[PDB]
């Protein structure tokens, strides 16, 4: 009834990942993102407590940004070509978190139902991040 789905975004090499199976964890508390020139190179995402697998490689740079207590992910746009290049978390603390350089094809995703927020991440990678797709639902109990 709440949950929807932005994606995917990028292209269709690398492998699949999801996060799907890290919700129970909980909900989204950190992000980190290997980044460089060209493109996003990694990803990995906190689910409550417990770091999710890295997936992606490592020819970049590692940035990594906590959330506030009670600060959630309520859009994400970004940009991609051959492989995911840039990615922009807006938060409902206003808060717009930054990833990479502005150059592609853009994308800018929102959640279909009301009071969603972003809730875990799939998509698609190798030794960069192929795609991306975003995983709205409530935030949760
Ligand atoms: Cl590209």
């Amino acid at each position: 009834r709440s949950s929807s789905y932005s994606g995917e975004y990028g292209s269709g090499g690398g492998k699949r990942f999801s996060h799907s199976g890290n919700q129970l964890d909980g909900p989204i508390t950190a992000l980190r993102v290997r980044v460089n020139t060209y493109y996003i190179v990694g990803l990995q995402v906190r689910y409550g407590k417990v770091w999710s697998d890295y997936v992606g490689g490592r020819n970049g740079d590692l940035e990594e940004i906590f959330l506030h207590p009670g600060e959630s992910v309520i859009q994400v746009s970004g940009k991609y070509k051959w492989y995911l290049k840039k990615l922009v978390f807006v938060t409902d603390k206003g808060r717009y978190l930054s990833f990479g350089k502005d150059s592609g094809t853009s994308f800018n995703a929102v959640p279909l139902h009301p009071n969603t927020v972003l809730r875990f991440i799939s998509g698609r990678s190798g030794s960069l991040i192929d795609a991306i797709g975003l995983h709205w639902d409530v935030y949760p109990t």
